[PDB]
């Protein structure tokens, strides 16, 4: 298991819808995590307990 930003082809997260943690909660839980939140500072979805093969954010920026 793993804690990050989810993220599509090419390293691209996903952003929060407006600033909404229920969300970016639904989005996470929906990609087999336990949970997940909108972080306010990059307004970015963050999930707790992905799935090791579950893509996510790397130090990049995106495509």
């Amino acid at each position: 298991k793993k804690d990050g930003y989810p993220v599509e082809y090419d390293n691209c997260a996903y952003i929060c819808w407006n600033y909404d943690n229920a969300y970016c909660d639904k989005l996470c839980k929906d990609k087999k995590a336990d949970s997940g939140y909108c972080y306010w500072v990059h307004i970015l979805c963050y999930c707790y307990g992905l799935p090791d093969s579950e893509p996510t954010k790397t130090n990049g920026k995106c495509k």
